């Protein structure tokens, strides 16, 4: 089909870590799927000893929020540079194809907005990033990514075509943070963006992050912000790294279907222990709760984890399974 | 089955590189299979000129023993703890499902044990690893890993679900080490373990390695300590690595069947040259020797392989063959 | 069959980024398949501030020339070592078994040379490299690799089997270099390379390059010598890296069909937004060019790619599609 002859829909995005409401298998036959983004600039606290990052966001959010669609949609963006920013942006669809992911025909100054329709060809999740020419790093590593995933029109299926589901997704977005530091050994706090830049690109060339962080902040997945979910549950696990490479694990659970290069036409891999998402790229996991508890999700790079920032919480309630796993004698006296 | 109504066998383990004895196939039925293993804490050589590690091991090895069950299994393992140690402990199995792979249910203090059970429902190699809470990566890169194989009933399978044997089983644990050195450019040498921890973790966050090793030191694998086999016969290579990325490659061989991921019900790869261990994973590789020889398997970063110490020797006795490889002229002057 | 009974032919090498001729699927039976390559050490210019690289080259380039042959083919090389260097080389192919790779059969001394003959019995995309004892890292960043692609007969497929065409084959080998700088912070410029090699192995233990490149240098795939092509054409991207893990992607494209660790009797994943090639070894992706325009190729750690050099251009000749990818409005003002 000829996109200018096709039905349009509009979304409201929602913040991560949830995933706006959507069909897995649809009936619906393609449309042109409209959405809006406005870039913001802010300042962030991103740890528990008052580090500031300079970000660079996607609707105000680290990771942006997930986009939806299904194979054969097309994606209308209009994305909106306030004026009220310092820095010209873009964006970059790895699901779409031509003009650099759509970066050369969306070059917002402060001020300006433009709007790209692209035809959402292959299934998977894909990266969406900002990509400025001559500052594509530094406005990634800053904060602007997210994920646009592309369902099958007929849901997600495995090795052997039998239908698989989810009942909740949810969205993590991994950032490789650059901080500067001064003489002092004290992290940097700048007052504005541009005064950052050229500190954080030397710190960019070490490849050494400062911080490893899960949707914006240490800790940002934990406490009252914990995903949650209940025993007998499906969940989908999207995980982005527009940067890095990084590899998700389930403390006590596993990726029962694991599409680690993100890509729905490609056979998942099951009863993963850990998988593996190259910096550049969003993949997917499926996972059916067995036992209730709270659950750490994190990157396996154990010091990136708990020393630097790459981990978050799942709640699930629900009965413990002694099948599964029993406690045949708690810690006690070694006999002698 | 309900795991309290069914026989009970108990395992002896055996060192690394060793795997202890076991069935491939088997017409057992799923019985529940009891280990032990008992912490020690000790200072490890590492290198040639005399390096000292602060260590943390599972059964006095790095890695710890290699664990052999069956799919269906249940695996029941007393972790033993002395007075002798100063650090309480725990275990994770990536095998297991709930309570944070079993860590919450085996925190021992110096002077406690205690037994875990859980069902083996998933086919693989697997990690298992200590997790105490609040210091988790420094237990893991000190040493507290190794490997839970769980074989399918009906042995490992090729893509067509056609049989592979081995003949031999070694299993591989690498470690990333960080060694802190004091201002006058010297390794550290501590009269405890609890004086290394806050230099240690400063090392850690830089995210390099001082030194990267198999099976606990330099060179352990060398030498009257080399892996052995003949031609014409398949070895399963296990490779464990807890905490960081590695590659493996065996020198002028092959993967001829590797699950790199580790979970035995996907399809293997097959000719691979270089494989991919995720941090935080245990895979698998199987290999027919055609050729004799001292082989080198390493990780193909070569810089981490020769200069930081994550390579050993395969000594293959048997005839060569000059249809697979043949020198036609040997070194010489050029002609003029 | 005999190699001693068998037809001998000779090729001519090409220089990286062009592979020499040959078919894809071919009525040929096996032959001793015989290549020459001589080595080159020379110091070259390998960024835009004139920073230099005491290198070493297979044919006096980096990478070395792609050696193209079938499965059941054997590789007959005439390794040359001039008067004119300074150091021992030998060769190890990751194709070949036995012998390290038939490094241990050709070794050769400036003023020597030798001929390695070997069967490629597996189809795929294979790295080889020095590896002289005792020296084996250091040659290999100074710019000692190169591919071996082994053809299957009937030529390359699909998962289902369905045949896949290249029109254009493309070599990128990307390269992880190791500059040591003095005390003033500016680069070391060396007068032989003897004099280079215990800085650099300082450098090397960092594990941090201080530049990664595309075919020897910075910007080398860019401007006049950018890789070309037209819509509609299929090219194959062959990618190697002998030390070091990297991550291409094609802004503004996929990879098609993907083999990421190079083995074609392994079906390959299709879609993808960015692959893996693990440090030691070559993959191979092929792509269906839609769209006109400069694409980016790289490595997809952005700072990788833009910071220190791993990055190229494909300048693609053809009638823009606004079916895959529209503008429906350009930057403008907001409206208020
Ligand atoms: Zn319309
Ligand atoms: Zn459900
Ligand atoms: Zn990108
Ligand atoms: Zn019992
Ligand atoms: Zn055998
Ligand atoms: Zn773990
Ligand atoms: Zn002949
Ligand atoms: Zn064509
Ligand atoms: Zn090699």
């Amino acid at each position: 089909q000829d996109a200018d002859k096709l039905p349009h829909t509009k979304v409201t995005l929602v913040a991560p870590p949830q995933v706006h409401p959507h069909e897995q298998a649809t009936k619906s036959g393609p449309k042109v799927v409209e959405f809006t983004m406005t870039i913001e600039e802010k300042k962030m606290v991103i740890d528990d000893k008052g580090t500031t990052l300079q970000a660079m966001t996607f609707n105000g959010s680290m990771p942006g929020p997930t986009l939806v669609v299904h194979e054969g949609d097309y994606v209308q963006l209009t994305l909106v540079n306030p004026a009220t920013n310092a820095m010209p942006h873009n964006v970059d669809f790895h699901g779409a194809t031509g003009a650099l992911g759509g970066a050369k025909l969306t070059n917002v100054n402060p001020g300006e907005q433009a709007t790209l329709r692209f035809k959402a060809d292959r299934s998977g999740t894909f990266v969406y990033h900002a990509a400025p020419e001559g500052m594509v790093p530094w406005h990634v590593v800053s904060g602007m990514s997210g994920t646009l995933m592309v369902l099958p029109r007929d849901g997600l299926k495995d090795p052997q075509g039998k239908p698989l589901h989810y009942d909740r997704a949810y969205t993590i977005g991994e950032f490789d943070l650059y901080i500067p530091k001064g003489p002092d050994g004290k992290y940097k706090d700048y007052a504005t963006l541009a005064e950052s830049y050229g500190d954080t690109v030397q710190v960019m060339r070490t490849l050494t992050p400062s911080h490893i962080v899960f949707n914006g902040k240490v800790g940002a997945l934990t406490g009252a912000n914990a995903l949650t979910a209940k025993v007998g549950e499906t969940v989908l696990l999207i995980h982005s790294q527009a940067n890095r490479d990084t590899r998700p694990h389930l403390i006590g659970g596993h990726g029962d279907w694991v599409w680690e290069t993100g890509k729905f036409a490609n056979p998942p891999q099951r009863d993963l222990e850990t998988w593996f998402i190259r910096g550049g790229s969003a993949g997917a996991a499926l996972y059916t709760f067995k036992q209730p508890g709270v659950y750490a999700y994190l990157n396996h790079n154990l010091i990136e984890a708990f020393e630097l920032g790459a981990a978050g919480h799942i709640k699930v309630e629900g009965k413990w399974n002694d099948d599964l796993m029993k406690q045949i004698k708690a810690p006690a006296p070694i006999p002698r």
